[PDB]
């Protein structure tokens, strides 16, 4: 369950929150393959409940209905070409997988749903699965409004409703069964893997009996005896009784920590520094690296009401944003996820943003197409962060360096620092409110290189800056702390 399946070389996922199926589609195709992206997280693909107030909340696929695989994204035939085309290019698909859970207890009964289903959360009547009364936890969650209440108690978080997200009976062998039945179907299309949604709210033990009854991945695109990978959102960022470890029989876990306080860091906030990072990874307290799915920023966090809080670093954010991608690509702590996003209209008031809720770029609730610009940007309010070329050049990055070892290290004991991978890749931050201005051990063969968050390689020329490394290794890095992107990285495929 531990390792991605990526095809050899390809090191990243990309989440393409609430993109359609055929868009995903294409971008494999256009993009994701030939720009070396390893996968693409999708949206819950099952369906879900239409929440009309608020207007399609992108929180409404975060609702299931049933396991029909039909959603705003599209239905089961766009789903399938869509993971037959990716494979078909060596990119792979990984599931959101929503399985703690059904919708709200207090969703009104009838159709309103992403297929037609119906479904009655006020009678636990989902037929389209189908559940009943008997496949919920109301009888085993102990607290007096049947919500989660306290986290300080294990079981509660376990057995109540995730603010009133009706629990489903994940001991029950029917229960159990049911998801693996959605979950092989989604194997057998071809998908790769599986984020599990709201771990946290479900017995390590109970995924385990779940994970049990699943299918060898497609072995027309994967070898034989090849796991799902598994990515279990676990929310840990200390002191609570619940840990991230009581899950690594399963998979890997999500690792909050990392982007909290690499947001800080980058921030400046909080007394912290990049020089502080040369010995990231565990030594800040974060799971094995082996076991660890990394990320600035995730759906939910970038709208701020999130683990990290206000530290988190998004889109909004893109200069500091972008560092703080780079330094995550570069290092080699953990498996990275890329978030790409859409804009909303943002309206704080006092500091929450009213308008967090709103869903994807929509043509009254039809969602709406990515379309791409001449300059390879998106469209319609797709943000396309897996498009900057300072973060789709990182990703090439963490490719070309996959393996080799933290290396030359250096910083000025305040937020100028540099480092190494091997001798396949180097990496220059200026963070400071000073120049950068210094010749450096890059640990690198003798040539020019394109920096490739200025520029990039095209044949034998460079579109930005040029670093010209040395018989000895060393090359000089000039940056400005009033630079765009007040970071440089050359590798062994941008020398010229
Ligand atoms: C910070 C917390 O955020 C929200 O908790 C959720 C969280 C959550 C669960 C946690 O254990 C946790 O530590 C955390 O910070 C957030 O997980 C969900 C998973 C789902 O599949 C579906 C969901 O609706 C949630 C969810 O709601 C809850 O807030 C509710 O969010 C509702 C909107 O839905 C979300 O914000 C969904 C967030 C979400 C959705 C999917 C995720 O994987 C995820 O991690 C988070 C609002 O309409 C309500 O007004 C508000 O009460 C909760 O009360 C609040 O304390
Ligand atoms: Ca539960
Ligand atoms: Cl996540």
């Amino acid at each position: 369950q531990y390792s991605p399946n990526t095809q050899q070389g390809r090191t990243s996922i990309v989440h393409l929150f609430e993109w359609r199926w055929v868009d995903i589609a294409l971008e494999c195709e256009r993009y994701l393959a030939p720009k070396g992206f390893g996968g693409v997280q999708v949206s819950p693909p099952n369906e879900n409940v239409a929440i009309y107030n608020p207007f399609r909340p992108w929180w409404e696929r975060y609702q299931p209905v049933s396991y029909k695989l039909c959603t705003r994204s599209g239905n089961e035939d766009e789903f399938r070409n869509m993971v037959t085309r990716c494979n078909n290019v060596g990119v792979r698909i990984y599931v959101d997988a929503v399985i703690n859970h059904m919708c709200g207890n207090a969703v009104s009964a009838g159709t309103s749903s992403t297929c037609g289903s119906y479904f009655n959360p006020g009678s636990r009547d989902f037929p389209a699965v189908p559940y009943s009364g008997w496949d919920f936890n109301d009888g085993k969650c102990k607290t007096g409004s049947g919500d989660i209440e306290n986290y300080n108690d294990a079981t509660q978080v376990r057995d109540c409703r995730l603010t009133g997200l009706l629990d489903l009976a994940l001991e029950k062998d029917y229960v159990r069964s049911k998801i693996a039945e959605y979950m092989n179907h989604l194997i057998d299309i071809g998908v790769a893997g599986f984020r599990l949604d709201a771990s946290k709210h479900m017995w390590p033990g109970d995924i385990k009996a779940i994970l049990d009854k699943l299918h060898n991945l497609n072995s027309n695109w994967f070898p034989a005896g090849s796991k799902p990978f598994i990515y279990q959102e676990v929310i840990d960022l200390g002191g609570e009784p619940i840990k991230s470890s009581d899950y690594f029989g399963n998979g890997r876990v999500t690792e909050f920590k990392y982007g909290a306080k690499l947001g800080t860091v980058i921030r400046k906030w909080n007394g912290e520094k990049m020089s502080y990072l040369k010995n990231w990874g565990e030594g800040w307290g974060f799971v094995p690296s082996d076991r660890a799915l990394v990320f600035v920023d995730n759906h939910d966090n970038q709208r701020g009401h999130g683990a990290g809080g206000a530290s988190i670093l998004t889109f909004w954010d893109a200069r500091l944003y972008k560092m703080a991608v780079g330094f995550m690509l570069a290092h080699p702590y953990g498996f990275t996820r890329v978030m790409s996003s859409y804009r909303w209209p943002r309206q704080f008031q006092n500091g929450n943003d009213v308008n967090d809720w709103v869903g994807p770029p929509n043509n009254n609730g039809v969602i709406k197409e990515v379309t791409i610009n001449p300059d390879t940007t998106c469209g319609n309010d797709w943000v396309c962060e897996h498009r900057w070329r300072q973060i789709r050049n990182m990703v090439i990055f963490r490719n070309v360096v996959d393996g080799q070892p933290f290396t030359n290290w250096y910083d000025n004991g305040s937020n100028q620092v540099a480092f190494g991978r091997g001798n396949r890749g180097f990496i220059v931050f200026n963070n400071d409110d000073w120049s950068f201005s210094l010749t450096l051990q890059t640990g690198l063969p003798a040539g020019t290189y394109c920096d490739v968050i200025s520029g990039d390689k095209i044949n034998g020329n460079c579109t930005g800056i040029k670093i010209y490394v040395s018989d000895d290794g060393k090359a000089h890095f000039s940056i400005s702390n009033s630079a765009e992107d007040p970071f440089i990285a050359i590798h062994a495929e941008s020398k010229l």
